[PDB]
RNA sequence: GGCCGCGGCAGGUUCGAGUCCUGCCGCGCGCCACC
């Protein structure tokens, strides 16, 4: 259990097998052969090409690369012309730039139509930059292939690996080139502890300053963040594991950790033992991509929690699951119920035309005068979470995102109590209420 | 699809909205994700 026992022993997990490594090169030699055959200009990147790809998750990328003088839409056409042509079985499903995802001889391949250009300043597709990546990072990162595989193994066991908007976490390729600017995993986590908000990484440079934000500045872009999409909180949930690390080395670090199947009625005295509202908005799940799918359920659960706040429901935190049918969003609040009444403020008693206003309009209870104006009772039209929820969603169903405001415009419904711990929102309650022991790396 | 702006324009809430909530439109190949 030494710093460097612990690194050895991580290496077992991170490290593909030779049986798996055998079963790539034979999908990357018949994908040559195939792609030789049609006679189209293309090229291997991506964590195959580079040897640096996490056991247990072999994708193989392949890029085609067509004339600057192509349209969008003739890359498209072309690009899924000879993807489909070249992988066994295939599937379409993207969220702006096309690609086609598939099978070779059982392994996962993508085919990805990008423009060959020179000096990737003003890029035409967002992908143009990926095998300028690769021409980059090849002559570098040689030696350091296993330095990258226990940084990502590192993070995918903490769930913040990964760009997408389902994970905000790190991209595969920011993992490389932080091996690139340090040497070693060890040495990333060692000067981790000391990021910021502010931390500028020009690895371009060999320098390390302070800016406006946290900004991993691309070699072969200047202006662009690598980690663009790494959310503030998940960046710091790294820079907490690394100082925890760096304190207490231990192997479980690198340990995916899995939910535990929760009682219904353990939760059910939890949540009694808070004294808390807990309730989910229940509707169903929009047929989109996921990259669109949880910015939109990011927006609604926010505009939610916004309005519970300045309607004084006191909530404490928001989430959401995203099962194969339906979406949930959960809240939990201080304010079960709050009174019907409330006090409106009113006008000094000086200018008496707009206290003459004031005072004309019919209440139920006589309005007051309180340190030099005017203040009136009012009441709310509802006094719990769940009642101004149902009113605010069905009302302002629009403003919740595109599509999930479209889908819970024609049904949604807000579960609450033992109903809720009957749903597949478990995990996601322990992770929001901060449940202790609902975690385990058990095999 | 989401996010950030320069503007706006109207509407709702209010004694009172350039200031809170909402809808619509323009412009930065604006940024990010799907690789
Ligand atoms: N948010 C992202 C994701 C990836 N890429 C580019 O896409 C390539 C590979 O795509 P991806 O599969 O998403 O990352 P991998 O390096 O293959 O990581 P992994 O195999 O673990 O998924 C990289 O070379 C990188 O240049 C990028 O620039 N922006
Ligand atoms: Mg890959």
């Amino acid at each position: 259990m030494k710093v460097e026992e612990i690194l050895e022993k991580a290496l077992e997990l991170v490290i593909p097998d030779e049986e798996e490594v055998r079963k790539g090169r034979e999908a990357e030699e018949e994908l040559r052969r195939r792609l030789d055959e049609l006679g189209v200009e293309y090229v291997f990147v991506g964590s195959y090409a580079r040897n640096t790809w996490l056991k247990g998750s072999l994708e193989i990328d392949v890029f085609l690369l067509f004339p600057e003088e192509f349209s969008k839409e003739e890359l498209r056409e072309r690009g899924l012309e000879i993807g489909k042509a070249v992988l066994d079985s295939y599937e379409i499903r993207y969220a702006e730039h096309p690609y086609v995802h598939g099978v070779v001889k059982g392994v996962e391949v993508d085919v990805v139509p990008c423009y060959k250009l020179k000096e990737p300043k003003n890029i035409k597709s967002a992908v143009d930059r990926t095998p300028f990546h690769h021409k980059w990072l090849e002559g570098r990162i040689k030696g350091k292939e296993n330095e990258v595989r226990l940084l990502k193994g590192f993070l995918k066991a903490n769930g913040i690996y990964g760009a997408e908007y389902k994970v905000r976490g790190f991209s595969g390729y920011l993992c490389e080139l932080l091996i690139v600017f340090y040497g070693s995993f060890l040495e990333t986590v060692k000067n981790a502890r000391r990021w910021t908000r502010r931390t500028v990484i020009d690895v371009a440079k060999g320098e390390v300053r302070k800016g406006e934000e946290f900004f991993v500045v691309d070699p072969v872009d200047e202006k662009r963040n690598v980690a663009a999409n790494l959310s503030l909180d998940n960046l710091a949930r790294f820079v907490h594991l690394c100082r925890e690390f760096m304190e207490a080395p231990s192997l479980g670090f690198f340990k995916p950790k899995h939910p535990l199947e929760i009682e219904p009625e353990r939760l059910r005295k939890i949540v009694e033992e808070r004294g808390t509202a807990v309730f989910a908005v229940k509707f169903r799940k929009p047929d989109i991509v996921d990259d669109n799918l949880y910015p939109q359920l990011e927006r609604a659960s926010r505009k939610i929690f916004e309005f519970l706040e300045r309607e004084n429901f006191m909530p404490l935190r928001s989430a959401f699951k995203a099962s194969e049918e339906f979406c949930y969003l959960l809240f939990e609040c201080q304010i079960k119920e709050i009174s019907r009444v409330f006090r409106r403020m009113g006008p000094q008693f000086e200018d008496e035309r707009n206290v003459k206003k004031f005072l004309s309009r019919n209440r139920a209870f006589r309005p007051f005068i309180e340190n030099g104006r005017w203040w009136a009772f009012e009441m709310r039209k509802f006094t719990t979470p769940e009642e101004g929820v149902r009113s605010y969603a069905s009302t302002h169903w629009h403003t919740l995102g595109k599509n999930v405001g479209e889908s819970i415009r024609e049904y949604f419904e807000i579960i609450s109590g033992e109903k809720l711990f009957k749903e597949p929102v478990t995990a996601e309650l322990c992770e929001m209420m901060g449940v202790k022991d609902s975690n385990s790396s058990s095999v």
